[PDB]
């Protein structure tokens, strides 16, 4: 599996740190320290890949969350990222991403932002 | 905080059913159950949720994620759903998610799915 | 085909109000009035259709733009949504949508917001 | 306004063909081709774009749709490309884009793939 593969430290490219740890089962928990937004510090995350990818070539799927609340600062929001690792020589991520923020339910329509990290061990 | 509001079983729109625990350090997680796709029974879900949210009406912004692959099938994918709970007396979790599979690289244009689910507690 | 079931007027949940025309040759034209944002009166739209849908059931692909400038305001925005028409007794235009507005590069992650669209013709 | 800057051919990482007029009152027109899909040649599509952006540096919203039907295939499906233009040595579009096929209701879930695209002129 990519359980080694993706275990380690990560970096987007807008500067942002990923830390993770893929446990055997398809567990990632680690943390993520963003370098834009109403962020400060690392925040915990937690999410799941597929410990048994396809041998054809195929990345290997995978998620994860953050909801942006530390000691330090609340944004009341939470950013999930879906996407592939894909091994080799200059490894990847790649992720598209939604942001959601608490919202009245007259806003809710504006509560979503969407995009798309790379990250790359280097 | 809302963790007696999220903790319990949820059911969407397409007669899928999520069972979450929400912990109070922001921790969600539980098992989901895909009415639907290339899914059977129940699969591990992980995320976070805000544990303090803004007290203005706002919603509570939380995420999760769930790989695909259990002991019965793997579909080599992931899904993360992004969304807020809105608490009163028809609660519910209104989230957009993404599923995104393992692809080859030249078929990494078309690896994920967009869509939106909103959950109910009946 | 679907010209006379799509083209006329169409409301989403919001209670913004879709007026369009749709062409033998797949064109969309119309204007559209949206019931919440930084938006007064009509604006602009235009898209595509598919004019020859599969004859299994399935619904019609079709997509527009607006963008959010019109001789009131300008919100330096536009709105795509991408979605299909259903038929029948309660036809429907089910649409995600992604709303960009334009940001200085440092403010791009932050671009682009998501949401999902019902239209009726109630 | 950006009118000049836009209008022309641009090219995206997919090796796809974007050729685009953007005329004086908003409107986007012109023809696609993409490098992968089930498509074949050009497609025509119809936009909307900012033709009074901010002058603060922030780039220049847009968005277009094409229906993938020409007189070579249809593959009953539509995308959306929204996103801004940025000016300069290195001009750019830089878009996400959905992409719904029609489906049955039952298949509905999976209608919608969700991508990003950025377009240089070279
Ligand atoms: O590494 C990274 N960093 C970034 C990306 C994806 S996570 C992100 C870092 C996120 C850090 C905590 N949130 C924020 O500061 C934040 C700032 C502005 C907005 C939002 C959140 C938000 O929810 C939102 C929702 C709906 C309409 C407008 C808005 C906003 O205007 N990759
Ligand atoms: O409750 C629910 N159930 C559904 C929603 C969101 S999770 C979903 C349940 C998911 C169950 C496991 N995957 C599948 O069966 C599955 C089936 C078909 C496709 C995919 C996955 C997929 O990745 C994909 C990616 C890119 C292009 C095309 C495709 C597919 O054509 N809410
Ligand atoms: O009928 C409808 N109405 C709505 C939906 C989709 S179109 C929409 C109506 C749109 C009317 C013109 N724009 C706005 O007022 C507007 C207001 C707030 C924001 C934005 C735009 C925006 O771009 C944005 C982008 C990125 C981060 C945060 C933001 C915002 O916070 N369906
Ligand atoms: O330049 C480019 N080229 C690409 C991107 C965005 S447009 C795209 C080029 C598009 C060319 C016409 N459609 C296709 O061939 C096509 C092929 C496979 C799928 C779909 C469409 C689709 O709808 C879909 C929807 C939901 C679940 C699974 C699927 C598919 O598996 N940028």
């Amino acid at each position: 599996r990519d359980q080694a593969g993706i275990t380690g430290t990560w970096y987007n490219q807008l500067g942002s740190t990923f830390i993770v740890t893929a446990g055997a089962d398809g567990a990632l928990t680690g943390t993520y320290e963003s370098a834009v937004g109403n962020a400060e510090s690392r925040y915990v995350l937690t999410g799941r890949y597929d410990s048994a990818p396809a041998t054809d070539g195929s990345g290997t799927a995978l998620g994860w969350t953050v909801a942006w609340k530390n000691n330090y600062r609340n944004a009341h929001s939470a950013t999930t990222w879906s996407g592939q690792y894909v091994g080799g020589a200059e490894a990847r991520i790649n992720t598209q991403w939604l942001l959601t923020s608490g919202t009245t339910e007259a806003n809710a329509w504006k509560s979503t932002l969407v995009g798309h990290d790379t990250f790359t061990k280097v």
